[PDB]
């Protein structure tokens, strides 16, 4: 039922990415859209939902569009009061068919998934759940830290974003020019036996497409915060 | 992330099962445990939960034990008000360490999974959701029918039980001595892209172990009733 671990050549090597690593760092360093108790107002294409989410701090947007895997997954959340959490982008972000290619977008932002039902998804006493992350550097458990969440069923996105944010500060996961690591993947292990992973490095080439990379969250995958296990496996550029 | 379709030899052939097919038929023909708004009262082993569920019609039991994949999945539902639906058995059903091998059990019954949270899992107007089942006989769509459920997030077990029950009556899926079909599998396709299947035929040999066969529900797998697709693929013994 689950997805097997990555083989040597299934992973992206950072040395084969000749572009700016700061484009990857931008997506995980204190960067996220967070909304509370909202309902869908409109749709652009059949598989997406548009929301009226305003940026409090920077005020870079007042409307958010999130793409889902298909029409079915979108219509499931169309008229639901939900909470939103995910990594947004502006380059090649379209809300209408009259938008040209290369659009940088003004007060609107785009993202994938990051949707959870509001009703019945929070802890009884208004507490926060601690999720433990185990970090492996060259098959050696160097450090372990905890991220928090107010959700019982949380998207894999929220946990991954919070895990990378910490790693950028503590271990310099992503820097402007490059990365101290050659390969890296975040693996999720559910209490129902299901496992899956995400490639933490950008595809080979001199260009980085943010909207193409964030498609890994399109499926809106969720995990039980109390029982899920998370492992980050990294390998240094040296040895 | 998902499970690939079965290869020719991944499936059980009914001609290689020299036992009584009525043992398989017994588990799906108007046979199921159904409970409403209950909470766990005790535990036998670390991965299971015992409930006070009484049989209304036949009164064959007043206590039910359901086994889950592990301690984590069990402790998740330990203090939750839940609804139960699944296929039960009595042969080799133990509730204590003082139970001998081959126990037929009196007023107690055993099952796997079949657990869903009660709060926030029912349709707004008190309606029932119709789930369409597509039947393929020798790669040919012969018939299509609908099963019903009062749950938004239903276990794969409840749907499979209801699908087989209909097929036993309409197509004689399982009979006492044998089966008109050589192979058969029920495939689930989720709106999140995940797919998985179950083998509908008993393992080769002259003996049928009901408790070993029902372990396919141990993981307590659930699907979104409104968007899930179900396909039953069968092959006749002839051609
Ligand atoms: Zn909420
Ligand atoms: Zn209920």
């Amino acid at each position: 039922e689950s997805q097997p671990d990555p083989m040597p050549d299934d992973l992206h090597k950072s040395s084969e990415f000749t572009g700016t690593m700061g484009n990857m760092k931008y997506l995980y360093d204190d960067h996220y859209v967070s909304a509370t108790k909202v309902k869908s107002v409109d749709k652009f294409l059949a598989h997406d939902l548009i929301y009226n989410i305003n940026d409090k701090k920077l005020n870079n947007y007042d409307k958010v569009k999130t793409e889902l895997l298909n029409e079915d997954l979108a219509n499931k959340y169309k008229d639901e009061v939900v909470d939103v959490y995910g990594s947004n982008y502006y380059v090649n972000c379209y809300f209408s068919s009259k938008d040209n290619v290369g659009k940088v977008t003004s007060g609107k932002t785009c993202m994938y998934g990051g949707i959870t039902k509001h009703e019945g998804n929070h802890f009884d006493n208004g507490n926060l759940q601690n999720v433990l992350i185990r970090v492996y550097e060259n098959k050696r458990n160097t450090i372990s830290f905890e991220v928090q969440t107010d959700k019982k069923s949380v998207t894999a996105q929220e946990l991954d974003i919070k895990a990378r944010n910490f790693l950028i500060n503590k271990k310099n996961l992503y820097e402007f020019n490059s990365s101290p690591y050659e390969t890296g993947y975040i693996k999720f292990i559910e209490s129902n036996g299901n496992t899956f992973w995400y490639d933490m490095m950008p595809a080979p080439g001199d260009k980085f497409d943010q909207s193409k990379y964030l498609m890994i969250y399109k499926d809106n995958k969720m995990v039980d915060s109390k029982s899920v296990k998370i492992e980050v496996h990294l390998t240094t550029k040296n040895g």
